[PDB]
């Protein structure tokens, strides 16, 4: 299906990166999605905020609220590429933008 297609070119070049991810993820939600708010790179700048960020974005594609849904699987992939990208900001420390 195309919105998987349009998934699967968001991923790629953003890989483990955490704030590439979060500041586009609009650009890949699924159609009716209201919880998510666009963010920009100047709201990603203290580790903190980055957290924060990431925690509501999880949240908005949880697998198990997505169980039963018709973008079930594009929440799924989602998730997991936020998950590696959170993962590999504190396998670099958790540096802030400046």
């Amino acid at each position: 299906d195309p919105e998987k297609l349009k998934i699967l070119e968001w991923i790629e070049g953003k890989e483990r990166n955490i704030r590439a991810l979060l500041s586009t993820m609009h650009t890949v939600l699924w159609a009716g999605e209201t919880k998510w708010k666009p963010v920009g790179m100047a709201d990603l700048v203290t580790p903190e905020q980055v957290k924060k960020v990431y925690r509501k974005a999880v949240l908005v594609v949880h697998p198990d609220k997505a169980t039963g849904q018709p973008y079930e699987q594009y929440a799924k992939m989602i998730f997991m590429e936020l998950n590696d990208a959170w993962s590999e900001f504190e396998n670099q420390g958790q540096k802030p933008l400046y």
